[PDB]
């Protein structure tokens, strides 16, 4: 929800990012450049916010810096209109911790265009290229418009490397419809 006294209210409309009180970023967004920390939060008028994220043992000010896929911290420092920062009402200061998960989707994004442009081969029956490509898509609408983690972006992989599998030549297919 938010925190008794502060400026800043994280945003839960932004569902690709935000998610039970928890930040998720996919690095392939950091490089394509759809990430901006600052709009995943919103600020009442008269108060600034500076994100700084922590990871391992370094503090990264810009999203781009971001290099690892894990475990981090998405912290907003509140300032007030003086440059300093903004003291709630309890005597604390005013920052706000969201618990990041990073991960990266862009090998598994590749591995589906690989798959793609190989379902699209004529040589495949039309039931498997599309079998297959359901499945791709399926995966990709789901991968865009939800926020995973490192260790589920693995497992479809795995499940894209075993639905390339199904594919079926047209070859060996007129070669089972033979009855003699």
């Amino acid at each position: 929800s938010t925190i008794p006294g502060s400026a800043a209210t994280l945003n839960t409309s932004i569902t690709k990012n935000i998610q039970n009180g928890n930040a998720y970023i996919d690095l392939y967004d950091v490089k394509l450049g759809k990430i901006d920390p600052l709009q995943l939060i919103v600020l009442e008028q008269g108060f600034t916010a500076k994100y700084v994220f922590r990871q391992g043992t370094k503090y990264y000010g810009d999203v781009s810096q971001l290099q690892s896929t894990g475990r981090a911290s998405l912290t907003y420092n509140i300032f007030g209109e003086d440059g300093l920062p903004h003291v709630k009402t309890d005597g604390q200061i005013d920052i706000v911790s969201v618990a990041l998960t990073i991960y990266d989707s862009t090998t598994l994004r590749d591995k589906i265009e690989e798959v793609r442009t190989n379902a699209n081969d004529p040589k495949w029956t039309e039931e498997s290229a599309t079998e297959v490509l359901t499945g791709l898509d399926t995966i990709k609408t789901d991968i865009d418009n939800n926020p995973k983690t490192q260790t589920d972006i693995d497992s479809k992989i795995v499940e894209v490397n075993e639905l390339e599998k199904l594919l079926v030549l047209k070859l060996a297919a007129a070669l089972e419809h033979h009855h003699h």
